[PDB]
């Protein structure tokens, strides 16, 4: 259906992933265990999870400035 889809690839990297180790979903987008970047400073970050959000992701950098304890 729709146009010819290629495959499941990362968002800020488009890396063809699949395993729960390389594939990581949050909000609705797909990320790697080390692609999570700051929608503002684009600062990537390991762990595979930080202050991400729907349609927008952020690292503990811009978000620690806003100061959001938990
Ligand atoms: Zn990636
Ligand atoms: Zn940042």
């Amino acid at each position: 259906m729709a146009n010819a889809l290629a495959s499941a690839t990362c968002e800020r990297c488009k890396g063809g992933f699949a395993p729960a180790e390389k594939i990581v979903n949050s909000n609705g987008e797909l990320y790697h265990e080390q692609c999570f970047v700051c929608a503002q400073c684009f600062q990537q970050f390991p762990e595979g999870l930080f202050y991400e959000f729907e349609g927008r992701k952020y690292c503990e950098h811009d978000f620690q400035m806003l100061f959001a304890p938990c």
